[PDB]
């Protein structure tokens, strides 16, 4: 998250840290959203590599014990059947992870609230992206969970020539693009929390940013639109 601020310890309990094993240590690679005690929603490109992944819930500072973390292995990885690694712009950048064991829910570990199927946000809707991603284009991961206010940019505006054009699809949510604030590598798979009817709901799964950089003016951060995959998500959980 570029241009973000440190999130309060208990502000986003559905946020998880997706890490991969590197030698005798673990490294954070992506964010995710706990949607079931034993299911995590994340981006498909996050689990493209043939790595050993673990999920960490109740996490705040990646380099020191917070006394609230729960570490659990990933038992099954269900990537959307239409996901294509060489085509993030096509969409379908979403995956569900079945945890080896159900995590305990508390003040720091809660199931993310998902929006009703088909729900689209009005232009300039209030949202916050959260994650441990780079704090600067080509920079380094944040030690503590960060958050950035990224108002949405409706499809009409986002799919225009001045913005993302046809690169952005209707199955995606755009947010930010003010040149200062945005998601960045490491935030991928994480949530875009948007305020609707007084309640925050995870409307997006961080997918991509401009190859020119993370915080690029008129190149808002693009997220997989969660409301387009409600049936897909229910189907997977109901058969796994
Ligand atoms: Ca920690």
């Amino acid at each position: 998250v570029v241009g973000g601020t440190e999130a309060q310890r208990n502000s986003w309990p559905s946020q998880i840290s997706l890490q991969y094993r590197s030698g005798s240590s673990w490294a954070h690679t992506c964010g995710g959203t706990l949607i079931r005690q034993n299911w995590v929603m994340t981006a498909a490109h996050c689990v493209d590599r043939e790595l050993t992944f673990r999920v960490v819930v109740g996490e705040h500072n990646l380099n020191q014990n917070n006394g609230t973390e729960q570490y659990v292995g990933v038992q099954k990885i269900v990537v959307h059947p239409y996901w294509n690694t060489d085509d993030v712009a096509a969409g379908y950048d979403i995956a569900l992870l079945r945890l080896a064991q159900s995590v305990t829910l508390n003040s720091y570990v809660q199931l993310g609230v998902l929006p009703r199927a088909g729900t689209i946000l009005r232009n300039n809707s209030p949202c916050y992206i959260t994650g441990w991603g780079l704090t600067r284009t080509n920079g380094q991961l944040a030690q503590t969970l960060q958050q950035a206010y990224l108002p949405t940019v409706d499809y009409a505006i986002c799919s225009s020539s001045s913005y993302w054009g046809s690169t952005v699809k209707n199955s995606m949510v755009c947010a930010g693009g003010d040149g200062v604030r945005s998601g960045c590598q490491g935030d991928s798979g994480g949530p875009l929390h948007c305020l609707v009817n007084g309640q925050y709901a995870v409307h997006g799964v961080t997918s991509f940013v401009s190859r020119l950089g993370c915080n690029v003016t008129r190149k808002p951060t693009v997220f997989t639109r969660v409301s387009a995959y409600i049936s897909w998500i229910n189907n997977v959980i109901a058969s796994n």
